[PDB]
């Protein structure tokens, strides 16, 4: 993967390219608003380590901080998500793998069709990665989601376990 993040808008100033993880770009960059990705899907964070508000890039431009649904032009860490050709997730209603279980192959913009709760408490990342949102219509904080067991919402880097949809991490 391959990404250049410019300090002003228009892919302008200074500018940092990246193609593995950064957790602190702050000796390379003093705000970020606008990027290039070249190849690669990645994630930008608003603080350093990954942490604060996540937005999710993929392969085009972005000429100012608002075409990544960005709040700010605080970049100030990134990754590069592997590719995955196929998907699949368990959400829990209930903490550490309890209540009603759904699994997903596949996108769902509204989790509440299905998922008949407004709150995930736990969730299992089979295969792949995944974006959650924190509404439907991939709306909101965004969240996210690599192969591994999340016991808790806080353990995907949000403050609640509100969620409204999910999508697949695809690069196509």
């Amino acid at each position: 993967g391959k990404i250049t993040l410019y300090e002003d808008r228009g892919f302008q100033g200074r500018h940092y390219e990246c193609s593995s993880d950064h957790p602190n770009l702050q000796p390379y960059l003093s705000r970020c608003n606008s990027a290039r990705v070249d190849s690669g899907c990645w994630m930008l964070y608003e603080q350093p380590n990954y942490s604060g508000l996540q937005y999710f890039l993929r392969r085009g431009d972005y000429a100012d901080h608002q075409q990544w649904m960005g709040l700010s032009d605080s970049v100030r860490s990134c990754r590069l998500i592997p590719h995955s050709g196929s998907h699949r997730i368990r959400l829990y209603e209930r903490e550490d793998y309890r209540g009603q279980m759904i699994e997903f192959t596949e996108d769902c913009s509204c989790l509440q069709d299905r998922f008949r709760f407004n709150e995930i408490h736990s969730l299992n990342v089979l295969e792949g990665s995944w974006v959650l949102y924190e509404l439907s219509n991939y709306r909101g904080r965004q969240y996210l989601l690599m192969p591994g067991d999340y016991r808790r919402y806080q353990d995907w880097g949000a403050t609640d376990a509100r969620v409204g949809s999910l999508r697949r991490v695809i690069d196509f």
